[PDB]
């Protein structure tokens, strides 16, 4: 079994990739394709106190994030992974470190210590980050609403601090991450993903 | 100025009817607000709601939804209250959580406890009053109102629960014996907050 999660910034193409990647694996692994809440009751429920989220402390955020999390591991991955199944998750706790660590302010730690509650230890056997720049993030994101209003000066120096908060995390750990060029055009990021994840299950 | 005093104790304590003949007491000398988690804030109701309807809900993710709740009313309701100047009454706070969840749940005190420090970041009760009633007066005041055994187990590792967070921090908890007629209780509780409003 392996517990494979997929983190990037905005732009960064990820669930298009995780999509593709997946269609390739489905053939030859018993994979799974999943997000959180992924369909969790109780994890839905939470999740749409966040996103329907109008200036809720950070810290409650980061607390929702963590408990649909928890739920998500609980009712879905950890199951999935007992039956020997590759579980290929579109974000994981690296998001709320990235996020509500770093770009938010709480502290990367102090979060990381909140989901460590959440998660129990239960950390991802690989982890995929689509390393896409600012600017070309900014790209993609235009190019799917193409009427800049959802960005705006923070907008934009808040998608740069994620990506900071992405270098910071990335770089401590690097045990669980492999890194992919998301710069490239999408169907290069796939294939790049996909071998990676071949290369690791092989 | 301002007073943050939170209530604490097991079912059957008694603890709601005496919190509300307390305030209306106080009401009248003091500007004093009474509350109780969520206490009629949006967000968290919403959460709070999850929980009343969840079924064999993980007790972690119980116990991360309490302490949710617990920072948006904080926040939203609590400290605003504070910084007016305002006796705020709180019906269960931090140490509910400590009981209940960490205690009684078996998820761990000490690690509910940083759970939900990054809830109220340092945030601890000026005063804290603990209604003190034995599991008996307690099962009685319940069976009065209102059911089993195991849950009668339960309700007996929550007041022990109790008992181990309290003489670890005698610097806020504040002791009454909740074993006595609610209108004695209701008299010791009001004598003991006014002291420390008076001193
Ligand atoms: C899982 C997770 C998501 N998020 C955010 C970032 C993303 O914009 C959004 C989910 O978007 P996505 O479905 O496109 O990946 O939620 C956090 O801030 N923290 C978290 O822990
Ligand atoms: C505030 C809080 C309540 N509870 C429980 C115990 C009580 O039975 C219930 C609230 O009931 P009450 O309003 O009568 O005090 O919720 C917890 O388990 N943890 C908490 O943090």
């Amino acid at each position: 079994s392996a517990f494979i999660t997929f983190e990037g910034p905005e732009g960064s193409g990820k669930t298009t990739v995780i999509n593709e990647v997946y269609h390739r694996l489905v053939k030859d692994y018993d994979v799974i394709m999943t997000r959180e809440p992924g369909g969790v009751p109780t994890g839905e429920e939470i999740r749409k106190i966040v996103l329907e989220g109008n200036d809720m402390d950070i810290r409650t955020e980061a607390m929702l994030f963590a408990a649909s999390r928890r739920e998500h591991l609980v009712l879905k991955v950890i199951p999935a992974l007992k039956e020997g199944k590759v579980v290929l998750c579109d974000r994981y706790i690296d998001s709320s470190l990235a996020y509500q660590g770093y770009a938010r302010g709480i502290g990367v730690e102090e979060v990381r210590a909140l989901n460590e509650f959440a998660i129990n230890g239960l950390y991802p056997d690989l982890t995929i980050y689509l390393n896409v720049s600012a600017e070309v993030g900014r790209e993609r994101i235009i190019k799917n609403s193409r009427d800049q209003n959802r960005l705006d000066q923070e907008d934009l120096k808040f998608h740069e601090k994620v990506i900071e908060g992405y270098q910071e995390i990335i770089h401590n750990e690097s045990q669980r991450f492999k890194s992919v060029n998301a710069d490239q055009p999408l169907e290069n990021v796939v294939e790049d993903t996909y071998q990676t994840i071949i290369k690791y299950l092989e």
